[PDB]
């Protein structure tokens, strides 16, 4: 669980993400595919994007990042009572896209990195701790849904 103080820290930095969802999403994917190349392998349709400018100019990639961050945003605002939002996400990521939990970890590191790049004076130690705690809870809870659907994280 997270304290109410921790959730407020989570939602305060998320309101800043919300000022440019598209740009954060772009930055997170660029970080994630470079840091963990196997990650680009799963998002097949972006495999021809060989350059950062290419990635930034693709509206496909951009709308993709908005869709993902939108879902995560709706989840965080539930402050842990997110089973209703996690099931559909577990279903597609567990059975259709086949995304290991370790890739979720990779994505979380990307997110924390971009939050720090874009919002340093609003993403100090305690906001960092809280967001990590929020994303760790999401990863736990979606791992458990994954197993419910069969097969492992
Ligand atoms: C905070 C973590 C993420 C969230 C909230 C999330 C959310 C979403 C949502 C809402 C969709 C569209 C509907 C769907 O198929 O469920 C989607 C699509 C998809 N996601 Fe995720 N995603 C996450 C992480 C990942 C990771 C880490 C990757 C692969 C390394 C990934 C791969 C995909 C792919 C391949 C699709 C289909 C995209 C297509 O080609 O149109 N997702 N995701
Ligand atoms: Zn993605």
């Amino acid at each position: 669980v997270l304290s109410e103080g921790e959730w407020q820290l989570v939602l305060h930095v998320w309101a800043k993400v919300e000022a440019d969802v598209a740009g954060h999403g772009q930055d997170i994917h660029i970080r994630l595919f470079k840091s963990h190349p196997e990650t680009l392998e799963k998002h097949d349709r972006f495999k021809h994007l060989k350059t950062e400018a290419e990635m930034k100019a693709s509206e496909d990639l951009k709308k993709h990042g908005v869709t993902e961050l939108t879902a995560l945003g709706a989840i965080l605002k539930k402050k842990g009572h997110h089973e209703a939002e996690l099931k559909p996400l577990a279903q597609s990521h567990a059975t259709k896209h086949k995304i290991p939990i370790k890739y979720l970890e990779f994505e979380s590191e990307a997110i924390i990195h971009v939050l720090h790049s874009r919002h340093p004076g609003d993403f100090g130690a305690d906001a960092q701790g809280a967001m990590n705690k929020a994303l760790e809870l999401f990863r736990k809870d979606i791992a458990a849904k994954y197993k419910e659907l069969g097969y492992q994280g």
